[PDB]
């Protein structure tokens, strides 16, 4: 029952040239679950298309779910929420029985009309950011999931969530047993552990302790192992714990280029990829190509954290490659986790321009899960 949960950032269709990634760029046999990111809500709970020209007029919802014509076993979910959607309107919706009912009915209508198999709830986050009702959100989130499950069971539909990873974040938002109870699985967002918002360089998804980190109070550090062990410990059964992995890296401007280890002083966000066009973020497709075309980069492996990083003068980049992806999936196998979730399919090296075949990261996930390697 190992699963591979592929998020698709559907705005990638607007990229140009080799960065453009449409629905028909998806390989429906490299995922078991494919997730359409994102739909949204209003404060009264009405589910809505965030890019109706694409989603509705140009038929993108239906093209996405029509991937089941190629792989009939594929499950196609629609994800509501995401970073840009924020928290306020979800806080408002979840607190009012009438708005929860409206959300259940309107999300169900979109799911059935466009032939989705279920709903992924990505509220970022209960009791955080621009939340309106604060700690009430923790209870109201679990009530929302319970009521979604009750209705969705009439139609055989899936209900999943994406959640913050490390304990310090999770305890702000979730009662873990009540979240796990109603969902088919929990996708733990075990990435964005560190980024250009930090005062020092750090890894986006370190597995264990990183270079430059203190080992005292190790359980408080932001890494994948601490997050997974927290969720398991808090009552998420392994068969409902899907471990997130990133198909992107994060970029930094060093304060002093001669000090370029992990946990070195940083001055802010670094380079942007040509297509993702956001300083501080770079897709794997973009950065593997940058490394291939410029031999001046230095690539190192942090052998504490089991992840690579690269630097060139002021640029310092945390990323994940085939080797570190292998270590991550071996880790998940070793704890009998339900599977792997990835953000996001459109920044794998989907064209195979970096010499390791098309979709090297996604194929790595599928291969290591199929083989069952634990070390």
């Amino acid at each position: 029952d190992k699963i591979v949960v592929c998020y698709y950032g559907t705005w990638a269709t607007y990229r140009t040239g080799l960065g453009k990634f449409d629905v028909d760029d998806i390989d429906p046999f490299l995922c078991t679950h494919l997730v359409y990111a994102f739909i949204g809500i209003n404060a009264e709970g009405t589910a809505l298309a965030l890019d109706p020209e694409l989603d509705v007029e140009r038929g993108n919802f239906k093209q996405f779910t029509s991937l089941k014509e190629k792989n009939p076993n594929l499950k196609t979910l629609v994800a509501v929420g995401g970073w840009s959607e924020g928290s306020a309107q979800y806080s408002i919706m979840a607190a009012e029985p009438e708005y929860r009912q409206n959300f259940i009915q309107t999300s169900l209508a979109m799911i059935l009309e466009y032939n989705f198999d279920g709903l992924d709830v990505d509220w970022e986050y209960p009791n955080r950011r621009d939340t309106v009702h604060g700690e009430d959100d923790i209870e109201q989130f679990s009530t929302l999931l319970k009521e979604l499950r009750e209705e969705f069971d009439n139609y055989g539909l899936l209900l999943t969530v994406a959640v913050s990873a490390v304990e310090e974040a999770a305890v702000q938002s979730y009662d873990v047993p009540s979240v796990a109870k109603y969902v088919d699985y929990i996708g733990v967002m075990t990435y964005d552990m560190h980024g250009a918002w930090d005062s020092v360089t750090g890894h986006n998804a370190p597995l264990f302790i990183s270079e430059g980190e203190s080992a005292e109070q190790e359980s408080t550090l932001y890494n994948v192992n601490n997050a997974v062990q927290y969720w398991l410990s808090a009552g998420c059964p392994p068969e409902k714990l899907v471990m997130g992995v990133p198909f992107y890296g994060r970029t930094f401007q060093l304060s002093d280029p001669s000090v370029n280890a992990p946990n070195s002083p940083s001055n802010g966000a670094g380079l942007a990829g040509p297509y993702t066009a956001e300083s501080g973020y770079v897709g794997y497709n973009e950065f593997c190509y940058i490394l291939q075309q410029e031999s001046s980069w230095t690539v190192q492996t942090d052998n504490l954290a089991k992840v690579p990083y690269a630097f060139l003068d002021y640029n310092w980049v945390s990323f994940d490659n085939v080797e570190s992806m292998t270590a991550k999936v071996e880790y998940a196998n070793s704890f009998n986790l339900r599977g792997i979730m990835l953000w996001s399919i459109e920044t794998d090296d989907f064209h195979g321009l970096c010499g390791e075949g098309t979709f090297p990261l996604l194929n790595t996930i599928n291969t290591v899960l199929a083989e069952g390697s634990t070390e």
